């Protein structure tokens, strides 16, 4: 029904990530922690860094436990390195519980703590199979569910503002809700539709059809999920496999062709600005992603507006102009439905029943002519064929 104490517990924005307040150690040390469904490690800055206003101090925690194991976590656009341990951990605006949980204490990093992003750690909410160094390292949400009576389910309402937020504003604004252990009915409208989690590693789903303004992209559906499709709040953009990305950009280009933009716009590098309030939303197409249903030969679709895929940024100069970057980009690791897609929907991570549910978000950005949508059913065949092996 309602989990009031948890509503409004998030802050941030798609460009810097959305975070939750957590406490670690005895006495409690307060940190802001990235909410990240595309990884499985609870990891927190543990030594001074130019971009950390605070950090985990283990010697000040009487409940700290040293696991005496190192962990090294490199990805393409950055990396972190640190020391494993356990401690006591709470979420002040979450359920009224304290659990013992694995903490990776981060001792060295690169391009990980971004300047004035406001978070000091990351909460990987995906399954043990992609935890580092191996799956024996129990992810925070598993610890929580084993140690308390909190149901095996969480739900995310990420709220994009629709315009830029300065650092004072980003700190003062409510950025959404993470409901731990439940579904809050005031965070969405219309029905929740559910798609099966294909495999408990990332939050993996299957896309069976893509449309731009109703026009079927008409690729073999295996391309849409090559080599996987995941829901991932720790990534900004909607990321698409090279072949899908090329065909989608061609289609979006065609549909918006009454204005032409620099190639740097479509590559997500440079911004485009219009005079205050004149953004031509209507020239940009909607994007529908059809997902596999729970019922045999039944799918459903989530529909997003350019208000989701054009990400609001502050102008290079100083103007009153409304400026945006193109928040769809190329991926070599399969489809990634990031913050900008998730901002359109209430997303229910139903671990217990091995499914993800989507509903129109009560805080999604729209205009008077269109809104985001979650609709079904559609009769679709050979949907298993869309998955990659
Ligand atoms: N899901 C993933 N998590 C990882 C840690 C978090 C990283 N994101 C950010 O710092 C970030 C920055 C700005 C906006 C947003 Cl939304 C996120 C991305 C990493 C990639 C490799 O795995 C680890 S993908």
């Amino acid at each position: 029904g309602s989990f009031v104490e948890m509503v409004d517990n998030l802050r941030g924005k798609s460009g810097q990530g959305y975070y939750v307040e957590m406490t670690v150690g005895s006495p409690p040390q307060t940190l802001n922690i990235l909410v990240d469904t595309g990884s499985s490690n609870f990891a927190v800055g543990a030594a001074p860094h130019p971009f950390l206003h605070r950090y985990y101090q283990r010697q000040l925690s009487s409940t700290y436990r040293d696991l005496r194991k190192g962990v090294y976590v490199p990805y393409t656009q950055g990396k972190w390195e640190g020391e494993l341990g356990t401690d006591l951990v709470s979420i002040p605006h979450g359920p009224n519980v304290t659990v013992r949980a694995n903490i990776a204490a981060i001792t060295e990093s690169d391009k990980f703590f971004i300047n004035g992003s406001n978070w000091e750690g990351i909460l990987g909410l995906a399954y043990a199979e992609i935890a580092r160094p191996d799956d024996s390292l129990e992810p925070f949400f598993d610890s929580l569910v084993k140690q308390t009576h909190v149901p095996n389910l969480f739900s995310l309402q990420l709220c994009g503002a629709g315009f830029p937020l300065n650092q004072s504003e980003v700190l003062a604004s409510v950025g959404g809700s993470m409901i731990i252990g439940g579904i809050d009915h005031s965070l969405y409208t219309g029905s929740l539709w559910y798609t099966p989690i294909r495999r408990e590693w990332y939050y993996e789903v299957i896309i069976v059809r893509v449309e731009i303004n109703g026009q079927d992209l008409k690729m073999d559906c295996k391309e849409y999920n090559y080599d996987k499709s995941i829901v991932d709040s720790g990534t900004t953009n909607l990321r698409l496999p090279k072949k899908v990305f090329e065909a989608a950009v061609k289609s979006i280009k065609a549909a918006s062709s009454t204005e032409k933009f620099p190639d740097g716009f479509w590559l997500g590098e440079q911004l485009v600005c219009w005079q205050a309030g004149t953004t031509p939303w209507n020239i940009f197409p909607v994007i529908s992603l059809y997902l596999m249903g729970e019922v045999t030969n039944q799918s459903f679709r989530i529909t997003i507006l350019p208000q989701q895929y054009l990400r609001p940024v502050e102008d290079v100069a100083t103007s009153q102009d409304d400026c945006y970057k193109f928040a769809i980009s190329q991926s070599s690791t399969g489809t990634v439905m990031g913050a900008v897609i998730m901002e359109g929907f209430y997303v229910v991570f139903d671990r217990a029943r091995k499914r993800i549910g989507f509903a129109v978000s009560a805080c999604h950005v729209h205009d008077e002519f269109r809104t985001a949508a979650v609709e079904g059913p559609f009769v679709t065949l050979d949907m298993e064929d869309c998955g990659y092996n």
